[PDB]
């Protein structure tokens, strides 16, 4: 049917270095088309440019209106910023890959709300995109670990790392529509909208060690903010399990020791700056 | 020897049930005290009255105060309601059942906190009481399911009822002396204090109908509360795997129907349906 095949709608190293995958592998600049987020400056920043990108590689920027009647065109969001209809579409091949382990932490901000949420392990999952937010079918998931002292920004660094890998691991078989899939369960579904969390997070004391490094490290992520303990930004957050007694708070130029109801030593480290 | 060799302290068919097993198979009213709750007025209503049973028994009523200095006394704390400070006990034969699965759960309210966390079970544990809340080091525990339409209500007698069983199954072995304990973990600690639960929940509905379906249920607790929806008290939620559509609220004379972002159905059911 159209020459157009694909379109990459989103942001970041995981659309463009899948963006690129395509290129090199399955289709053509005149096959492809691209929606970039409202946001992309076309430059690179502390990510690559989507829109950088595809300029640089002769591929036509486009809107979603200018997509929605090509017949049989594969649509993938990679971090893109429109929640898409499913009825403006000719095609039923559209597909995201959700930085969670769905059906847990639906929505948005998904590198501090696993954190700050106690888990000890996320993923990336590639689904279907129906009407909902991350609500479609599952076609593969990768789950990965939180290590004990990951921030969100070593926790986004891992949706981008695991996301491109599931991208790569999946794109043929959705090219060829030779894909399973299977619905989400409602048990264990949870979704965060942004007024659900404030990101400038005051922490609560009266809470286990583990407790309050998590509510530490979910927010340290420095191209957003650090959260801020008596007006020093903390960089980092070490939780060990050495007892130092309940409910320690000490001040120190360089960094804080805290414990909770616990009793567990944290490390908040100072911003050197 | 002392005369008293043990202390039932705190409240609920748990101590009172305890209380009676420890009567019929290890001692007599005479070795016996108990420290009721403060708020144990002698009256058996939802729950028997530990101050009840101690009185119909003739088992003496007494304070901390009046155990600290008793050598070896096995003190055993369920439900009960003052935090103790271990240093004043001549003994360290300090035990309490933690309504949780330990380390989770720390704290009070843990019929409420499991559920509003989306848990899928919870947990009695037998524990050694230390300076901290629920901090000890764990004897023993049982976990078992928060079957999905159950509400905190539904939890506690749960709790009550796997709790009084962990007593009974580690109670030769405390008064041995020959129990087994293992330090609490760092990791998947969690704690709530009173100011963290609001008792009068206001729900989010913009969520998955597993949690608007978690945040009613969690309240359900009729002779303290009930969650309420648009000016009626709510007494039982039932979530289903049915898809209705997205964000569906409607009221109804005797219930809602209700769906959160993905879309499952929930039924409501008001306290006033006959
Ligand atoms: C904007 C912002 C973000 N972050 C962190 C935490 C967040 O998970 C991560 C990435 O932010 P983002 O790129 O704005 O996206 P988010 O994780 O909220 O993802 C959501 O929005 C994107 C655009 C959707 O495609 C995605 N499916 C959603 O989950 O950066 C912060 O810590 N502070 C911020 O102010
Ligand atoms: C006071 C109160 C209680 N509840 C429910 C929720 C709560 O988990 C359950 C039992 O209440 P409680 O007997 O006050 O005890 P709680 O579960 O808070 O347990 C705490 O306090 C008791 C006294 C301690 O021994 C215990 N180790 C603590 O966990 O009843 C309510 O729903 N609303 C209330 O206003
Ligand atoms: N239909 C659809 N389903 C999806 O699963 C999906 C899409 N489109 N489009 C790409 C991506 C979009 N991700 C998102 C997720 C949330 C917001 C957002 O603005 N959320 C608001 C709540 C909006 C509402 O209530 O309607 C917020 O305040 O959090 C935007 C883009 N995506 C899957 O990743
Ligand atoms: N030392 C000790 N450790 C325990 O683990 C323990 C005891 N005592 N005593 C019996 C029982 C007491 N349980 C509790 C738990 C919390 C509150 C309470 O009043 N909590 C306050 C916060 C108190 C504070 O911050 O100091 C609240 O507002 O939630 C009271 C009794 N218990 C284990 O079951
Ligand atoms: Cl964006
Ligand atoms: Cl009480």
């Amino acid at each position: 049917g159209h020459m157009i095949k694909i379109c990459i709608a989103g942001k970041n190293n995981i659309a463009v270095n899948s963006l690129q995958f395509i290129l090199k592998n399955y289709f053509e600049a005149d096959q492809i088309v691209v929606i970039p987020n409202k946001n992309d400056k076309g430059i690179d920043s502390w990510q690559k440019s989507l829109l950088k990108f595809a300029l640089d590689n002769n591929i036509k920027i486009v809107t979603l209106d200018e997509i929605y009647n090509i017949e049989q065109i594969i649509f993938f969001s990679l971090e893109f910023d429109q929640i898409i209809k499913i009825e403006n579409f000719k095609s039923d091949r559209l597909f995201n890959i959700h930085f969670s382990a769905l059906p847990k932490y639906k929505g948005v901000f998904t590198s501090i709300t696993p954190i700050l949420n106690n888990e000890l392990e996320s993923g990336v999952t590639l689904h279907r995109i129906d009407n909902g937010i991350d609500t479609g079918n599952i076609i593969d998931q990768h789950c990965f670990p939180i290590d004990i002292n990951d921030t969100a920004r070593d926790l986004y660094f891992n949706y981008l790392k695991y996301g491109e890998s599931i991208f790569k691991k999946n794109i043929q078989t959705i090219i060829n529509n030779s894909y399973k899939d299977l619905k989400q369960t409602n048990i264990n579904s949870s979704y965060f909208s942004r007024k659900d969390i404030n990101l400038v997070h005051k922490i609560n004391f009266k809470k286990t060690s583990f407790e309050i490094h998590n509510q530490i490290r979910a927010f340290i992520f420095q191209e957003y903010q650090l959260p801020i303990i008596n007006n020093s930004k903390i960089i980092k957050s070490i939780l060990a399990n050495e007892f130092i007694g309940y409910n320690v708070f000490e001040e120190f130029e360089n960094y804080f020791i805290i414990s909770g109801i616990d009793g567990f030593k944290i490390i908040a480290q100072k911003l050197n700056k």
